């Protein structure tokens, strides 16, 4: 499944990943709140926050 | 009923209250995920998200 | 017993810990004026002054 | 997504999520009677009488 | 709870806090006519007298 | 209800009354983003910004 988030976000953690609003991302795990990703723009993966994201 | 920032945080809403980590605020209301503040540093009042900051004494 | 830095800490001795405000320690001894903690974020071990932390209530 | 709140709203317990006439919501869950949102108005969290909202 | 000091209060006992109208504190205690509270800018804790703040 | 003002403030329109940080002042009119008030302390009446002043409870 893939997402597209609704805001931007600055990774706070390090096994987090910073997108930004639009950024397409493809959900490699679905652990609770927070999904594990990767960007399909900088190719870059880690962990989102997944209220900031939309299922297309 | 006094709270410090763990973390940046930016507005993204309009009513949203920005902070900085070490940022002290105090609590106006403690609704859920989202808590109403006033901000010590800046002045400015609006929501943040509560698992951004930590309760002190 | 954890506690959260309210200031910015410059360790002045070998055995006491370098903070920054926002962090956050576990506090292993309440030992007077300088506590013994460790650094969440680094596991870091050593003193600090008490006063420049307060506990998450 | 979106519903109306039609009229004032009393929570009866303290899942419920109070609200007034006019109020905008998420609707979360449509779990038959009650359904799960989320206030525009308030931004808090709770079940509602489904019945005392218009879907937009 | 937090308070603000309405008038400038000069410490008499050694126990009693020093502030100056304006200053937010908390109220750690509110032992009776005497309230031991804390100043949110010097961080400070002392008793002062109730009637020299307003609630907030 | 009568507010406590948290900050100082000068005023800059000709309607609205200058406070300092302290002053007591009873709301008139809690018109949106900025109330109608009396001061208690001055005596005199005028706009101020409800961010700038608390409730008292």
């Amino acid at each position: 499944i893939i997402v597209v988030a609704l805001y931007d976000y600055e990774a706070i953690h390090h096994e987090d990943l910073s997108f930004q609003k639009g950024d397409q991302m493809v959900v490699l795990e679905e652990s609770g709140e927070w999904w594990k990703a990767r960007s399909l723009a900088t190719r870059k993966e880690g962990y989102i926050p997944s209220n900031y994201v939309a299922r297309v």
